[PDB]
């Protein structure tokens, strides 16, 4: 089944997961042909600015993504910053998720690993698609068996970010691949009318499922309020790249 | 909105080729009866990376033989210009006169071309953002030109390698209709030493993004044998391959049409 | 307004590497009296390509050694940390806690550094602008770092790939020191692909451009045989080259000082 | 010697010219151990804008750089655009100057090769320091004796451009190495704070040459405004940068 990972940037609150989450259910009723994964951080551990939203601690964030599966019976993603906290958030998480600059951290990977949970690895901006093998050599060193790559962007002068769409067969060949459709057009330190158009992109090219933050109402969002979804959008998205999938998806070249 | 595919071999080796390349695209023509085709050939390399490297035959052995093509076939021609004096004996066959990536900014080109009447399609330098287009329709316009196309062919990103940044095909669109440069935008600028390389596994992945993201045409080079070319063997399609690729392009252009932004 | 110059092997192979590079150091703070020497090792490569590749001895281990450095050659001490936990133990000896550079934006890293009053050195990311690292610089003095220095290390240039911008250095003077990492400024990201791959020959024409624009420091690896090295041994430099490379950097420092800019 | 190119962007007019003009044979009396080269385009054949100053024509510009010639015996180049252009500018320049986008068109290389004066090529933005053998394989051929290569930035992202010092000992090993001191720092499509740092750094290197655009009131100036250099602070860094050369050359690599 087709993956789609989505869910608001940040834990803003346990009642903003809920709404979100309510959303998400609905179309995982009407999409059967696709895997929703819940996601949500409970730390933005790597904010720019000292004076930006964090969010609520591990253990409310926790907490609320408990309270996510267990009101609808989704699957949780969350991002993890530093090894300890990968055994906690795995009691709750069906994928762990490991950040863009984070993908070099050889003991988040082991520790992601370790828990038997799916783990999920941000690809980092200063990476090549052909280095990506050797965080997936890691991973499967460290017993992980359900291994993603996703797709956010890389470096591209200063405050840009460009996505390579070869990178999408290349990393194919040593795992699943996702594409990020929401950070890989922020400008780090237009962006939302790309979103849709590099979706598109994605899923003609192949890929094994979308990530897309989404929230009810992104302008107030906390953060990434340049880039979240609005939570009506979602529906039409999802469906378009449905669509896409079924005709292009004859042509998807074996890796 | 008759979607645009321009085809050809990379440069005129011989008439014969040309003859034999166009064959095929009237072939296909009279099938995508909804595509407008329009036939590519170099008269000459002008940029090419080694002294030691096949440019061609000459502008007047050139325009003869596309001109052949024409008669033949029936088929819309386009070549690129590299001076100002080509504009005016090269209209008298081209419908588009092209301008090459590195001259995209060369305004006395730029206005040789337009006040030909012909349209005229942009190459966009490797050094362009997309945004810095609009000043080259401006001179275009200002020159008379009627019909403009911009055509995505990669941008530098860091030594002997292009990137495509798919987020100029919207932002080009503001300004000029767009087209997709499926060949050059995989090579690897000289990246062979004396000549460029470049990655023919990933012509086919990249079409299909840009017209899931929306152009108004593409641009691809084939050749019967490109292993056996005298330029860009490492990118041009195999001839017997481009009627599949169109065909797949017509089906995921109609999925994704509806989708497809207001510009 | 003592020059730093921050040295030593990338990682500790043994205590007995370290205290032969720290003899040279020693040896080196004695002739060059304006100069702060500042004797770096890693007690971890935490962020290796591969899961094959020498991480090191463990944190016990390294601190015992630089321990041994700083008790045996009156040496200070620097030192990179990779989770907050190591804050505290590893501010027992080092003098300068280093941050990665993949470690840039980590907030908690950054703030368990400065409570410890340690000076702190963090390494410029690979991704980021230099004028994104006065909001580096805020969180450090949020945290309560009084001394703090930003490393010019390169930023990602295409794929396995780093150049040198040198406006980041009277950029970042704005609100830190500045220290230029000569040594993985010239690495090759990836580049051998299970490890990361390097130009020697450059080390030495960047560190004199490095100086003649202007910083407050250099940060340079060094081992007796980097051949043999466990890390970097693309990049380090030999032992017995430092003395005149450090006696270069201070005499284009002095020449060009005079037309150093008030920032 | 140590070669110094400079001169107004842009020839706004004869007057101006000999302004300057004036100025760099001051100069060039002050300091024997350097070679001047005065500078000025006849026509900017490349600017953004149909609407922007290109200049008054080949015909006058020849004039006007004979004038400076005549008037301050001063060694001559201005760049060409195409081909026909090479034999009349041959006439009054000592070296042909070839521009960055032209670069690869190897008939303008062939034009300003046949001649028999000294060319200097600007590196194309997109070129890679490796990549510019062949652009003096090209001279060669073309019957070129004296040939320079100049740094003057690659494309870093969109509108910006940066220099990559490696270049320098590079190209050193096939030609004789300029650094343009001004164009390196322009935003294509801060500048001049990193005007005297940057050149400091190519001397540190080491270089065969600067070149540096110069104007009585930049601020009034047709072309590159931002970046050209008052003409009062010439002196000023042809100084410093003699200074450290005299030091840094102990330490220039032989290539
Ligand atoms: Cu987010
Ligand atoms: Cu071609
Ligand atoms: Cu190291
Ligand atoms: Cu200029």
């Amino acid at each position: 089944k087709f993956l789609v990972i989505a869910g608001p940037c940040a834990i803003e609150s346990e009642e903003l997961l809920l709404k979100v989450g309510e959303e998400i259910k609905r179309l995982s009723e009407k999409f059967k042909e696709v895997e929703f994964v819940f996601k949500s951080s409970f730390d933005k551990a790597n904010r720019s600015s000292i004076h930006s939203f964090r969010g609520h601690g591990l253990e409310y964030g926790v907490k609320a993504l408990r309270k996510v599966k267990e009101e609808f019976g989704l699957k949780i993603t969350t991002d993890i910053h530093e090894s300890w906290q990968a055994e906690p958030v795995a009691e709750v998480a069906d994928i762990i998720q490991i950040p863009a600059f984070l993908c070099r951290q050889t003991d988040l990977l082991l520790a992601a690993a370790k828990t038997g949970r799916a783990v999920n690895v941000k690809k980092g901006q200063f990476l090549a698609p052909w280095d990506t093998k050797n965080v997936v050599e890691k991973l499967k060193f460290g017993g992980a068996k359900e291994i993603y790559l996703t797709e956010r962007g890389t470096t591209f002068g200063y405050n840009n970010l460009v996505v390579d769409f070869r990178s999408l067969p290349i990393m194919k060949q040593w795992a699943k691949v996702i594409y990020d459709a929401t950070h890989s057009v922020q400008l780090p330190g237009g962006m939302r009318e790309f979103i849709f158009p590099l979706i598109r992109a994605a899923v003609a090219v192949g890929c094994d499922g979308v990530f897309m933050e989404t929230h009810p109402e992104p302008e107030k969002a906390l953060s990434d309020a340049s880039t979240q979804l609005p939570l009506s959008q979602l529906e039409g998205i999802i469906e378009a790249i449905l669509e896409i999938r079924e005709v292009a998806s004859k042509y998807y070249e074996t890796i």
